[PDB]
């Protein structure tokens, strides 16, 4: 069983002093994944926006702390449900080989609470994608029922055969948000890929 | 408690089909041609991309079982290359998205096994199973399972509705997708079940 490195893979980076602070620009070592054109490149906490987000005791909006280290990563979409998706990309360094099960795991987080009178229940479902090159490889397109404040471990897995199409092309992640629903935020945290023979 | 969602032609068991190995290449009774990128002519032959049902029975060549449920299993072949798209069946059931329920959809997906007029059926395209209300898809399986050739494996989707998810009341649809990244390019499902039951 073997790790796939992966930049930042715990949204750690950037530090965040105070609770519940945040970050509006995409994570270090990450891209914004934009396929609908919903996150704008200058954004403010009144637009689509992504980052990373400190989670620690004083919370208001969760009922646990990071499921890793200090911080998650966040998406927040303010189009309404059916507008389209967005996330996080990261290209690995690693490309696809044969004869090899990959997995991958990410927790996924529901935010809970209430700011002022607004409250942040719901959720807009997620999706997390293990790809190669341009191709989706497997993904858990929204199985996992997460309760508002809580997070839970989506797992994701691919065996690659000697025939596939795709092998030696970059191995790469996406962790997306897919506003069908709101509260139209979610969170991410954890991320690690594995590989082992098959 | 659980109860069965009902869902026509669930085991692609109509049309009965005699002959062992003997497949239809018409869209299967009960379900329609999900056909996104065009890739599933109108009318068909054995070898274009086509959809149908096929009979594995006794003395199958092209598994090491038989049908995960009944004679038949619906199957998906696709001519064009690896990235030209997806194709695969729909059906839109006549239950609606309800509040504080979670839906258990189950169905067993099938990789070729064999060869046909001398060409090899070795490989498999990838699939997605989707559940879906309205025109959302609420919850799938894109691939996660390995299965080898001549083999099924029970694909699990689940899906948890809460009192503000914004398409109750819209009809349940189920979609069986063969993906097109792998030759060969064909798949079968077979076993279609939906429950739902309370959540919380
Ligand atoms: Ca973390
Ligand atoms: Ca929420
Ligand atoms: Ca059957
Ligand atoms: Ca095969």
């Amino acid at each position: 069983v073997v790790s796939i490195p992966i930049n930042n893979a715990g949204f750690e980076d950037p530090f965040i002093e105070v609770v519940d602070d945040y970050t509006v620009d995409t994570p270090p070592g990450w891209t914004t994944y934009n396929p609908n054109n919903l996150v704008p490149e200058k954004r403010t906490t009144w637009t689509s926006n992504n980052g990373v987000g400190y989670v620690g005791p004083g919370t208001q909006f969760y009922n646990q702390l990071a499921p890793e280290g200090r911080n998650i990563g966040y998406i927040y979409l303010a189009q309404k449900p059916g507008s389209g998706v967005a996330g996080f990309e990261q290209i690995l360094d690693a490309t696809l080989e044969p004869d090899t099960k990959y997995t991958l795991k990410v927790d996924v987080g529901n935010f809970g609470g209430e700011f002022q009178k607004i409250s942040l229940a719901g959720f807009p479902g997620y999706r997390v994608e293990l790809l190669a090159g341009d191709t989706v490889l497997a993904a858990d397109h929204n199985n996992l029922y997460i309760k508002d404040g809580e997070f839970k471990t989506s797992t994701v897995t691919f065996t690659a055969t000697p025939d596939n199409p795709y092998l030696d092309q970059k191995l790469g992640i996406r962790l997306i948000n897919l506003l069908q629903g709101t509260f139209s935020g979610l969170d991410f945290d954890n991320v690690r890929l594995t590989v082992e023979p098959a």
